[PDB]
Formats: C-alpha cells, structure tokens, sequence
C-alpha cells in the first residue's frame, strides 16, 4: 500500500539488490539448523520467499521453519537428512522440489564437522570431506537442474579463503572447498556454451562468527570474525544478481588478495579464440 | 675418470640442476606404464637412480622395468595394481621401500581415465576422479612419509593447467587436480611449522603430446603440444631443486599468467603474523 517518501534512492544508468528478487521465489538452504544457513533460512523468510531446509537435526530443522513461517514465509519445509547418503541428497531435491513446485535457487552450504589439526593418518575425515563437502554439491547440482533450467535459476556455493589460498590445519576441508572451484567454474564455462541459463554462485568467506567456527578457532588462531547475520544476507545478494564470485571478510586488504586477474584473464583469452 | 674440458660451465653466486643429485636415490614413479611416467622413469634410469614404477599393466610395466636397468638404473622393479584400491597404494609404498631399502623421492603421476565431454549425469566419473586423482595420492604420501622424514626427501605431484584455472569438458578431473593444490600446498605449510624437511612439489603442466592427451583433444581443441621427453625431465629437475610449483607450457604467456602473486601475498602476510 503505502510508501515512505523520506527514504533516499540513488541515480543510474542500471542495476542494485531488492528483496522483491526473492519474493515467491522456490528456495533450498542446506546446513540450515545453524550458523549462516540457519540465517540465510531466516533472510530468505523475511523477503517472503518459499523455503526447503535440510540438515541431520530433525529437531532443530522443525524450530527454523517455524521461525521461517512467523517471519513472513511464503511456505517453509524441511526433509532430514545426512549428506554422507547420496540417495538421500538426489532425494531431498526431489522431494523438495514436489513441496514448492519448483526450483528457482539451490543454495549449498553444509560441511561435515572439522576442526584445526595437522594431517597425519587421518585419510576418513579427507575422504568424508570430499564426499559431504564436494560429492553432495554435485549429486544435489544434478538432481536440481531440470528444475533449474525451467526457472533460470541459480545454484549458489558455499566456500572459503581456504578454498582460494592455502592455510595449515584444514587441509582436508581446504581441499574440498578448493575441489568446489575446479568443479563449479567449469561447468559454469560449460552452461555458457551450451546456452544454460544457471547462474553459479561461489562464494569466498573469511572467518564468520558463527558457534561452530568459534569453537574450532579457540586458543589457535586470534582474528576478527564478521557477523553471521550480514555474511548470510551477502550471499543471497549475490546469488540473487547473479554474481559469478562472492568476497565477505572482516579485511579489505584479504579480499582485495582473494581476487586472481591473471586467472580471469587466461580465461578471456581461452573464450575470445572461441569466440 | 675423464673430463670434457670443452665445456661450458656458468660463473655465480650458487645453484643449479645436475643428475647426480638423483645418483643412487630411491624414487618411485606411478602411471609410468605410459607418458610422462614412463618418459621420468627413463630420465630416472639414465642417472642412476634406483626405481620403483607401478601401474595396472604389468606385461608394460616389464618392458619398462627392462629398459629402466639398460639406460643405467641403480635397481628398477615394478608393483602392478590399481590406484582405486587404497589398500594396495598403502602396500605398494611399504613393499617399494622394502625394494630399495629406503625412499628419497615420491612422484605422484597417475591419473583415472578422462575423456572431453560436457557434464552431466557422471557421478561415478566424478567420485572415481576424486579417488584415484586426488585420494590415492594422500594415501601414497601417508604411507611414505616415514621414510622421506628420514631422508629428508620430496614429493613432487603432477597436476595441470585445469589445476589453476578453469576449463569446460574436464569438470571432474579439474576438480580434483585444484584438490590437489588444495590438499599439498596446505600439508607443505604444516611441515614448515612442525619442521618436517620434505619438500612438495607441485606440477602445473599444459598439453602435453602423449598419445593419451593427443588422443583425447583430436578434433575438440587446436594447440600445441608439448613434447613428453623434456615435460619429463622439468618435473624431475623441479622436484630435486625442492621448488615448490614447476610450470611448462608450450606457451610462455600461459606460465606467466598461472603464476597468483596475490595469493602468495596473502599467504606471506599470514606466515609473518605466525613469524
Ligand atoms: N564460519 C566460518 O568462519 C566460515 C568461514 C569460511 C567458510 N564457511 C562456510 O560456511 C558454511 C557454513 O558455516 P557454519 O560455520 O555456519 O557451519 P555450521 O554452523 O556448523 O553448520 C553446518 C551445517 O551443516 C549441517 N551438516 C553437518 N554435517 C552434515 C551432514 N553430514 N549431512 C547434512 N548436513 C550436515 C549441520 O546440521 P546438522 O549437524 O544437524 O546435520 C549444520 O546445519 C560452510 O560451508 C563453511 O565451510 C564458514
Ligand atoms: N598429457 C597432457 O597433455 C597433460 C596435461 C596436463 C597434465 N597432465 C598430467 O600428467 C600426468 C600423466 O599424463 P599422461 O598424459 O602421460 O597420462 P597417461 O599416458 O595416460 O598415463 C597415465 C598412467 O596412469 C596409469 N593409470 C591409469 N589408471 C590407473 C589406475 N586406476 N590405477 C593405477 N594406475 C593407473 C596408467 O597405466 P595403466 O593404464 O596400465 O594403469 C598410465 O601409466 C597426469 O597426472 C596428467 O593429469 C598431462
Ligand atoms: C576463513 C577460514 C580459512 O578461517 C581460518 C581457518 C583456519 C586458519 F588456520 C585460518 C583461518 Cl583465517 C575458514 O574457512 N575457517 C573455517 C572455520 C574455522 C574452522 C576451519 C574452517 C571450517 C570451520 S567449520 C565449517 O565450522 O568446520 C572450522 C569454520
Ligand atoms: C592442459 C589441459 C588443461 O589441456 C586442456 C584440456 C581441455 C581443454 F578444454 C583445454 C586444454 Cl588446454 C589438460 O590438462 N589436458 C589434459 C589432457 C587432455 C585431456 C584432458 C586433460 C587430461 C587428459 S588425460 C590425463 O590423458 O586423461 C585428457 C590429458
Ligand atoms: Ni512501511
Ligand atoms: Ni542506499
Ligand atoms: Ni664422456
Ligand atoms: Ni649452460
């Protein structure tokens, strides 16, 4: 109904972000029972989109899409699940998919648990990390594009500095995010050519305040942590716009340093012979 | 005995690649049935070196072991099996090392089978890919470390291009040659704190003209390739000099446009915080 004709917009010639975007929109959030999953669940609510929610905690998956629903949710469902089962992650978008009528944005968030440690001898957790962490995004990719390529929707990948630069301690989860890149922008070259219109999302995150990554970063490394709240609202901005790369950090000076022209570049050169 | 006193030698202060630096070594090679394996376990040979190779063809890998004691090898024995059975990669190190009394260098070579194909549907391409390209290759090292902590030895893993960039047709693959950068180059900085003295190697190589590569881009992409014979011996030499990447290309642009001063910045600011 009403406006508010006090508050200031800007001049153009073109494009910034509203919740209208997603508005109605068909949304998945995965590792959505806490951190920045539970969050973007909850933006996503706010903005009156229809969201499906997964994650291990049935329990705590129930309390999300309740709050979803008090926040203004077109609809909010959720499907337990762990993402170590591959029937169940091709399962879960299906059946997610049935609850909305479609697909228009796969956000992919949820990590198996890790902590910081040197590697020596623990070749599951390397395993584990590339099943849950990488394996699941594919699986869940597949399941979700016929749905995808109907909307011109958006897949949406979740990532980190760890999966742009190296650190010690994480290498198993450092490799995982980083095999996420390889995979994702490939396949991003791929719905270029064949004329896909999948938008792909990956985002690069410092370190976010989030319980889990507090815990896990206690007494070893002493660094700022941007809110969870914001890192959460960031991402679907870009998802939403359709953005290539996605930075959030507490320093500008790592998200200045996160950013590779030269790979952009051997890239141009690569798709201006083909073009 | 004798010298060549017609010879060229360079004046400095320091140093450069000579073969004696692989005289009497202990060096295992896998994927050498064929390509560049085969082409570093003859350079190996050639110098003196003593070598294990492997691979799943046995009646190739004989041929191999053959003409590796021809050219001049120390030792050469062979091990055949494949790559996707964890179990025999970790006895294939133990029973090498038996071999040779001892491991000085470990070059991880090998790869699953790939073609160029867009993706979808391949999941088994894609965790097979993980598994013998990326997973194997942790295990290797695992089970070698050991030795190469008493020898003060190297690691070198071959990787590519489509390890640094992105590329369409090659998602899987791709994926798992920037799990390799992930995975080393964060164990490399774990070594540098808990003064583990094995140097990591890793390879960014462009086409090469193995009749596997010459193969598999017939009638998709035109390039030129480089040629297996020196590829091979710049791997040997990079990994002996404990250099940290080795590059070759066919062309230079490309090797100076995989080089990411920002991300050794970033990384050089986060390791003189620790310093
Ligand atoms: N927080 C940071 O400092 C930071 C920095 C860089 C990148 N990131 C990335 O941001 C994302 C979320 O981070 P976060 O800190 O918010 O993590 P988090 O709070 O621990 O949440 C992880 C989510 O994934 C779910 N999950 C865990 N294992 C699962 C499994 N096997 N199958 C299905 N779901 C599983 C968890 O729910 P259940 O346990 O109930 O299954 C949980 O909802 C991750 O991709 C992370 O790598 C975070
Ligand atoms: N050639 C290029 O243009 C190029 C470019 C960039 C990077 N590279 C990298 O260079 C390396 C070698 O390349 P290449 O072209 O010389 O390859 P190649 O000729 O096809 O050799 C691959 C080797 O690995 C072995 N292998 C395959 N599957 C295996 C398995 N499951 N278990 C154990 N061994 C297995 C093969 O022997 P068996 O079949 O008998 O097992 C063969 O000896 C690879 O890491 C590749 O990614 C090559
Ligand atoms: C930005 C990074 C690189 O922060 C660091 C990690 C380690 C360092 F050495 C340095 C830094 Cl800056 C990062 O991704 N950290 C996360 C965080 C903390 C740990 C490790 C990583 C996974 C989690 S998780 C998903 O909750 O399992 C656990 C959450
Ligand atoms: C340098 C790269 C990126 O060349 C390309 C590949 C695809 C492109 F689109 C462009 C380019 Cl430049 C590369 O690594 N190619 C190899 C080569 C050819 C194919 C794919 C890759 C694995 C093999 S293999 C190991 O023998 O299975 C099969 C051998
Ligand atoms: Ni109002
Ligand atoms: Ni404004
Ligand atoms: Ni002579
Ligand atoms: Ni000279």
């Amino acid at each position: 109904q009403h406006q508010h004709q006090h508050q200031h917009q800007h001049q153009q010639p073109n494009e910034e972000f509203r919740p209208e975007m997603l508005q109605g929109k068909k949304v998945i959030v995965t590792g959505a029972s806490k951190g920045i999953g539970r969050e973007m669940a909850y933006h996503l609510a706010k903005m009156g989109a229809h969201v499906v929610v997964t994650a291990r905690s049935k329990e705590t998956l129930q309390k999300v899409v309740s709050h979803c629903l008090e926040l203004g949710a077109a609809s909010a469902h959720y499907i337990a699940g762990t993402m170590e089962d591959m029937t169940f992650a091709e399962q879960f978008v299906a059946q997610a998919g049935k609850l909305m009528g479609g697909l228009d944005m796969l956000i992919l968030n949820h990590i198996t648990n890790t902590s910081l440690n040197l590697f020596h001898d623990d070749i599951h957790h390397v395993r584990k990390s590339m099943e849950v962490n990488f394996l699941s995004y594919v699986v869940l990719t597949v399941a979700a594009l016929p749905m995808l390529k109907q909307s011109n929707g958006s897949i949406v990948v979740v990532s980190s500095l760890a999966g742009k630069v190296a650190y010690p301690m994480v290498a198993a989860y450092s490799a995982s995010k980083f095999a996420l890149d390889g995979f994702f922008s490939s396949i991003r070259k791929e719905y270029s050519v064949s004329r896909v219109n999948v938008s792909i999302t990956l985002c690069v995150l410092g370190l976010i305040d989030t319980e889990t990554a507090m815990k896990a970063v206690s007494g070893i490394v002493h660094m700022q942590a941007a809110p969870k709240e914001e890192c959460a609202l960031e991402i679907i901005k870009g998802g939403a716009l359709r953005q290539e790369e996605v930075y959030y950090d507490s320093s500008l000076w790592t998200t200045l340093l996160i950013r590779n022209p030269s790979r952009k570049i051997l890239e141009f050169l690569y798709s201006t012979s083909y073009n």
